[PDB]
């Protein structure tokens, strides 16, 4: 049987008060009758706020993305403070960051590592670019990605770990990965953690597809048997993320 | 006569809710009978406790970074998404986002002008290495630094900007550069701005010094004809930035 599913909302950077107050009151009025861990990742300055607003009972509220600790880095949050204001959530490794903002393999593995020591559930995040892709490299690059995480790990860890493959060439781009090219690489993945970290540990892990997610392609992805749920970025801004929610049914 | 000083609180990646709720107390219940523009710069997530506990008349929230667009930025925060949740402050080309986050001249100066576009009072931080000024080198580089920013500005936006001089060397070191250094890098801003921007616009800038200001230090440091207050980086967290305050008497 498949682990609890996750939806979960990366907001990416958007918002505005008056939106987030109008589209919680969605989420909110959405009744779910189905085990998920629902997840919405608001800017840092909008935590407050959907901390506050926020109610259905099926969610959490997670960073999209933190420093290991804290002290005299101008413009950053810590892992620490984000503990201290309740939220124990965490996107680590998402491709912007890679590609952006200096994100190695080694940088996402440390604060992987160091988010799982300080009590956060992580959405870690993988994925291989299209130059990747068309070199045959899909494998080898998730695998890369994924080994260097596990290295920084214990084996008790992984119950704090949730894999998100996001290919970069489906994120935000209007070209979502069939169901098959995501079974792919999500079982090779789940065959990799089940050899190399333990059968138990691969069984309960949840491996997310992210990348062009929508309302309409959702649960023809959910129905492919190595896919958990979802991280969304579009529409997860939009009513159709009670859909998504709906799909992992 | 000198401009109205700044006293400004770096609380960098510091603080807790219980921490930040006495320091709070603190600043609220020290009251101040000069015209001073006190400004608090929390971390992102910690933006709307204090805005719902800063209560002392002389105080505005800041900023410590931003980007300029909403958008597909995981993790960052946008400067329209601070103008919508009240804030119009911030930092920016602070020393540590220079040195560890990539921030290049060209990237300060095009995030000084977007931050101007949209209405902020920026605080535009610029200082010297110990082996810049170790070759003579720390009026090309403040300079240089400046004049990146200028390039990017109107005239107009001028009213919005305050230069931070924070030579790198005094930053959290315990080595707070002596009146006589700072004054004499204050001076030397001061008339490029005269010459390069306007006499009005010299006249009106706010100039601060940061870089290991305390309690003790502070009141020398003001007593300089060009320096207009400082940015505060660990004293900010303790009591004795209430004496930082009243140093600019």
């Amino acid at each position: 049987a498949k682990p609890q599913p996750i939806a979960a909302a990366n907001w990416k950077c958007n918002g505005t008060t008056a939106s987030i107050e109008k589209l919680v009151q969605v989420f909110n009025e959405h009744t779910i009758s189905h085990d998920v861990q629902c997840v919405v990742a608001p800017t840092f300055v909008h935590i407050p706020l959907v901390q506050a607003k926020l109610r259905n009972p099926k969610y959490v509220i997670s960073a999209q993305n933190a420093i290991a600790k804290s002290g005299a880095f101008t413009g950053e949050v810590s892992m620490p403070i984000l503990k201290d204001i309740g939220v124990h959530w965490v996107i680590l490794g998402h491709s912007e960051r890679r590609t952006y903002y200096g994100e190695t393999d080694e940088i996402v593995a440390q604060k992987v590592s160091e988010a799982c020591k300080q009590g956060f559930m992580v959405i870690a995040c993988i994925g291989e670019t299209l130059q990747q892709r068309e070199a045959n490299q899909t494998a080898k690059v998730v695998l890369s990605q994924t080994s260097a995480i596990a290295a920084k790990l214990t084996k008790d860890a992984w119950n704090q770990v949730v894999l998100a493959y996001e290919p970069v060439w489906a994120i935000g781009t209007g070209k979502v990965a069939t169901p098959e090219q995501a079974q792919e690489v999500h079982l090779l993945l789940r065959k990799w953690v089940s050899e190399n970290i333990g059968t138990d540990v691969a069984a309960k892990l949840r491996i997310l597809y992210g990348g062009s997610v929508n309302a309409a392609n959702a649960a023809t992805l959910y129905a492919k048997p190595d896919i958990n749920g979802f991280l969304v970025g579009g529409a997860s801004l939009k009513p159709e993320f009670r859909d998504i929610i709906d799909a992992t049914r």
